DNA sequence: TAGCAGGATGTGT
DNA sequence: ACACATCCTGCTA
């Protein structure tokens, strides 16, 4: 079974040594993260998956579809490339 | 420019 | 079934 979007958002959010110029904690205990270069991102979930064509539209689609499932949302305060956890 | 909401359909297990 | 990936239009900061 692949890793998932969501594993691995946190995944390198876990690691800001090696990952927080990319992807940061804006409000850890709230689960509030911010992209901080999305083209990176995307870039390492496309070697994650081999999908070499992965691009940050293509990427955050995928964060969008966890929006009904209740596993991502946007911050009560919608802010671009802010999100936010919706459990731990 | 770049990011954002969500539909339709392709991909691979 | 499931979790995307990949296309899209329209919208927004």
């Amino acid at each position: 079974q692949p890793i998932h979007l969501w594993q691995f958002l946190k995944e390198l959010l876990l690691k800001p040594h090696s990952y927080g110029r990319f992807i940061r904690w804006l409000n850890k205990e709230k689960g509030i993260f911010k992209i901080e270069d999305s083209a990176q991102v995307a870039r390492l979930w496309g070697i994650r998956k081999n999908r070499p064509a992965m691009n940050y539209d293509k990427l955050s689609r995928s964060i969008r579809q966890y929006y009904k499932k209740g596993i991502i949302r946007k911050p009560d305060i919608s802010q671009r490339l802010v999100y936010q956890f919706v459990h731990p």
